């Protein structure tokens, strides 16, 4: 039963990852929640992958570009950036990675196996779609490769003839044990950002955690922040003056109220398994309606993240205007937060 | 009786605020010009609004940025950017404001009402689809409101079931009086122009105030030209490399010719009320053909303005070269404006 | 006949300009490459133009940004930026020009005559199609001419009434006897680049010079690399993160293989008057097949060149992880060029 | 002052010839109205033609079909079928042709001269890109009309190098004096409609003449109502369930209603010469607000006419559903016209 | 946990009416799935109304052609053609009823209540953006509406403000003393179809009713076929030459197995509340994996019913050829079903 | 070097088979032309197919249609239509088929072998996308078939993993031997058109044989016309009024002038491997310059075949109004052909 505020045309909004088909391979799964599977995307597509402990997600790059969260266990991920500057790193859960546009990438599970969260920068991403490897090579003629490489042909027989993209192989070691030397070092900034080393906005029901350009400088295309809340507290009302919001819900129940324009509002409930999507500038709540904790990312497609509240918007407003607006008294409107 | 001169297929680029639909409400009326009235605008809408004394113009945002020109009166804004700080003004005719995207803000006339014109980012904008403080609350469950504004619900209890758009107030008191205080202060830089601040390039055919973003810092999106032309003026051939170009017309009359690429010419009579459009990088000139200084303004969807003239053009070019193109002899091309 | 590691559906990547349609004017020629003739190319098109000695091509602009590599013999430059200043200089074979959206110029031969080719920042782009300084006065009335001028409407008796495009002239004095004063003196950074000012990058079977805005800082759109490749050479494997790549050879045999993603691979056979496209992120090579030394052109709508070499990303990357993805040992692996 | 029951937001639905550019000939004028002077038309185009006694309408064709009615005066069409049929004929104020899509055809007016409606079946048609014989003949080589023609090439020395378009003429001899004869004989239905044949609806308060595919045959693209409206008379309440409707006001002054779905709905006052625009099933009415008779001509691109009439939707639903939907009582409800 | 056979990118197929937002009504409830719900729908959308005892679906109309499957309970139905002719039917569960574009009807539930199907002929219908009569006389100025009635202004004085959409009502009488006189008469052949006159084509594993434009005369817009298929049957492997299809599965569990083109294939869990899309051409089957009987429709864009049926493919063609491609024996072949 | 009279810009109309990739497989190869290769087409694709002595096509479908002129050898069809009825032909050089949309059919070179080319109902067709038999096998799962074919799935152990495409086989017996016993019969019409039973329309320098559906009543999509023109013959100026133009040439080297509207011309050199295009309604001519017959065909997306040529319109056209529109004399035009 949706509330008596609801009128009007208002897309379908949200997602579950459970109605996504499982591509299964040997060392892990994957499925994508995409505008093939919810149109009201226009800016981001996500993908859950999990990996078994030491699988490979197989040597790759994009033309869009990576966002993670992780969600669970423990990963190694290696880059390489423009300037020939290479990156390596290991992360935990709550960690994040970032790889801009046709940076070329791996990860590989650790003793713990993953599972992660990634936000690709087109809506109509793929997973079955990622330049892979093995697949260039198998689709490369073997003097040409071995032009390449240097090498002669016969030690190439046996490169794989068809791609691998998730496949099993052995915990590594350590990075000091394993990196390889590089002239050009490494990338000046790191492609990873440890979450301990943020400390949380603290509102009254719960916790944000801001991570934009200004606190991760080579996320220059996806923005996100993850929200705690507590169980009767709320998301207040609020909108992004700059763009679309992407939703994926880690933990919890939420009752998610959305305000288009011109008399246009639909509620949903999502639980942890869900992506959801919020309009551009559309006004929305999100309140905890579970008895655990509500973490959710809300993510964009913008380098700085950016709302605004109504009560600011209302605590900054002339006393007598807002009390003309809403047919309340002065006094009335004088206790409301600030 | 067009001139002669004009040829083949061009888009009409004029239309009157007269000719469009007028939404009139209690305290006020409206009409806007869109791409639904003048298709060939691309970037760029207009709104002319109109406000009796202490009206306001409902607390409201939307996905577009919005530019104002103060045609008549005066009137108070107010406005919350993204960071928390809050913003109020007062202006009078000739002053402009602007609020970038998704930037709250309300407007109530003062003591000698106001009309101003709007333009709006996105070509496609309308009036009645606007993000309306009144329309969100009436969506909203009364509950959610309540937990919202940590009040009870029967607190609620007399909010506007339905938006109110333009409604009619009191003639505010002084700022001075009726600020409120935000610990988060405010706005760096005004979202407001005062146009006795700036002075006018100075040429033989009248003045022209430019204001991009290196006069008025706030304005990242929508840049403008406000052009006084005398009787017997005109403004010279000249294009804009850069952006189209939209224009309303405040005052007097307009002959307005514009060539578009291979052989395509038309020409339009524009006067007061009129809103016109010059495609991009366009050749055009304007020339007062009343009897009344010719008063208008140019808007572009572009942080800075810019502009090149044919004269300048000629001037810089090879003597022989411009003697070559144009059939006319070295001397009397050295007699070209420079 | 296509070799057996080519697969699926790609695009046709090629197309000569000798099978493009060849406007023939007085005083030079000139015919385009654009997504009428190879619809894979969303980004830039391509022109080839020739000038006989001393012949124009008439003083124009357009909104798109020219990129120009100069094929063969010299030529003299003109044009004027926003800010009224002026730029005139002369180029030789190898050497580029650059004018951004909407910055009007002129070309004329020198005494050896030219051939050059232009690229544009839109994938529609039409010769035909640009606004020239005749067609623009002969659809101009004589009065607003005269105005524009103040000559009286008699000194206009003999301005074309229809465009010139491509006309003759006589081959101009030197720059320091033909220059015109300007008070807004010269562009501060020149419009030109002469290739002898560059040293190459230098490789193993050959040398790429790279000019994106680091090296010449007025082309803010359009960036290029100029490729020699010796005999028995070939451009390693290899992709662009950020951008198409389009090319144009100017000498010499090359045999082109591309992988798009999802096992989708074509090889193409590319000759010096052609035009080719590298999809987004595709991986590719260029091998030269012919005797003679292979030159050609990659260019980008990117203001920043950028790639990344398949030997430089297996080099960084673990060797246990290179050694598990392609099935070879460590020892080979740690083989490969770095 | 449009009505308080107005609301929402509704395209422009009105464009003035009279705001059209006049492309003014040597024995005629023309001007359009296409979607772009009124983009909410997305079926239809409008041409109002003027030809002087004699007159040429050039010989020509075009993709569209081409519907008309002619305003005043008199002319001779030809025109040639798909199967070698030739067809030629005279008509009279109030008469109409339809030429199918691709059909040649040429226009002289007679002694009276003649001004006409042509409707075409794009909403993009302009009449300046037309198929014209001479423009045609003017760019094939010369030898190749000269072998077409099996006639020698100096004949073909005065053909024009440029369209004629409009061009002036001796006001033709008698049919019987003037057709050429044909093997294939004439077409089998008349690419022509005689007014005088036709008996029209009587209503209340006028008359609705009702040409569609089965009144004329050849018309299978477009169909046209003309309705005549009596002082104080109504276009009742109606809409037609298949196609957009296009009007053109012949004469007189008059209020058009128009209530697309979900609130929305305009008020728009047309005048002689004014075109107009129903969306799709949309409702409306027409009432005359002069006091000279109302003409105009409703335009569907649809073979068959069709309207629904508000007061027979009633009359025929069971007369307590009438009463529970408006809240009146069955004694009123049955009181309605039927 | 899917098929090995499975493979490749294929959009969501699947959306459960349980997870669609409703509508709720004094006297009833409406959901809908669209492509803004399931974007692979390129054809149709889907409805799922029901209706309380004697409650009205509001007079309407719309641009679309509604095809309605009666799901339990009974109501009555009326509606008027474009030659002024008005039909009025009762129908029960299972029985069907048809509008084409632009139909205007009724609905009203009888004693039992009603719920109802509804199939629209474009993907992106809305119920909330139908044309409703209160809605648009609402939006009549009240002068227009009483001169269209023949009554005075304070007869309307009760007419609604605002759309009823689905409200409550008596059960109406017979339609025998209901029924309204048409000096028109009824329609030639019913707006409805009473599905005990129509015999199933009988499987061995099921029933299908066809209705398509050849039983059903009317309906020449959307057909379907209600398949029934008993616990441990299935609906052969298949495609539909000319159309997508749209399925709503009305009683059971279903595996449905959908390949697309170039190795791509995807199977889904189809239950009670659930509609699917099965793309253009695509072959697919339709396993009944519940205990009870699976009945569902599958509905098409196209007048006509048609199919091609694997086993009658390869039964039709020569042995040899379908021994060669299956590396089956001829003798095994000549076994299959025929 | 292309003819005075060329101008404007038009599209590249011409593409080589010889230029397109082409997929080899044992029995077989096949290459395409398609809007990835020629994006002025927006009806056909073409592709070139060439069979082994008893090489088959595999059994597949398609949503578009099938339209296909036998080039060299012979060849054996089959396929199924929706009303269960069977065909199976033989054919010849010179010979067609024409299977609508979703017509499952086969392949199968004879003793000679063979070569075709295929016309397809839609620009952006590929043959890699096709619905293939055993691919469709392939990714159902196996317990699945087996159910539908009532057998073992031990049976169906050598079942293709993988999709054949072009796959040797033996040369089959005669139909009569051959040919399964289907109790719905035969097709009504055959889906094939032998190309003995027609003759040629005769005109002086050639012949054509037009095939539509008045010839060919299963050809409801697509129409075509063989011209066969003798060396110093010319296929005379004309248009035609319904649809684009697709070319195919069968032999010989062709000049053919394209004249779009608006002063747009342009004349391209056409050979024996060569598909060209015609904007709609453009009048063109085809003018053979090499020194044996010219073969080639005009094929349309139109069951009606139709044109219009220049000279029967001026010959059916009043002798004044051509000699007043071309400036020649009454008598000689009178001599014009016709
Ligand atoms: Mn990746
Ligand atoms: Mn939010
Ligand atoms: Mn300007
Ligand atoms: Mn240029
Ligand atoms: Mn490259
Ligand atoms: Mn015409
Ligand atoms: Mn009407
Ligand atoms: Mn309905
Ligand atoms: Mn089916
Ligand atoms: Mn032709």
């Amino acid at each position: 039963v949706p509330p008596i505020t609801d009128h009007g045309t208002v897309s379908n909004l949200r997602f579950s990852f459970s109605d996504a088909h499982m591509r299964i391979e040997e060392g892990g799964w994957t499925r994508e929640v995409t505008n093939r599977e919810l149109p009201a995307s226009h800016d981001l597509a996500g993908v859950d992958m999990c990996l078994k402990p030491g699988a490979y997600r197989e040597l790759h790059w994009h033309k869009e570009a990576e966002w993670a969260f992780m969600i669970a266990g423990n990963a190694r991920v290696t880059a390489l950036d423009a300037e020939g500057r290479s990156f390596i790193d290991d992360i935990n859960a709550g960690d994040l990675w970032n790889f801009e546009a046709g940076i070329p990438h791996s990860i590989q599970a650790l003793d713990q196996g993953c599972e992660f969260l990634l936000v690709f920068s087109e809506p109509d991403f793929s997973e079955n779609n990622t330049f892979l490897l093995t697949d260039w090579l198998a689709h490369t003629p073997k003097d040409i490769i071995a032009a390449n490489f240097k090498v002669d042909e016969s030690v190439l027989a046996n490169l794989p003839g068809k791609e691998k993209y998730i496949f099993n192989g052995e915990v590594p070691g350590p990075i000091s044990e394993v990196k390889k030397n590089n002239p050009n070092g490494d990338v000046p900034s790191p492609f990873t950002f440890h979450m301990n080393d943020l400390k949380p906005h603290e509102f009254e029901a719960g916790k944000v955690w801001i991570i934009d350009s200004k606190v991760f400088p080579v996320a220059q295309t996806i923005s996100a922040a993850i929200v705690e809340i507590q169980p009767g507290g709320m998301r207040e009302l609020h909108w992004h003056p700059k763009s679309e919001e992407w939703d994926y819900f880690v933990q919890g129940h939420a009752k998610v109220g959305v305000f288009n324009s011109a008399s246009l509002a639909r509620t949903f409930n999502f639980q942890a398994g869900d992506v959801g999507v919020i309009p551009i500038v559309a006004g929305h709540y999100i309140q905890n309606i579970g008895d655990e904790p509500l973490i959710f990312l809300e993510v964009f497609k913008n380098p700085i993240y950016s709302d605004i509240s109504l009560n600011k918007w209302l605590a900054t407003s002339p006393t007598q205007m807002v009390s003309d607006h809403l047919n309340i008294s002065p006094e009335t409107v004088e206790q409301f937060p600030k």
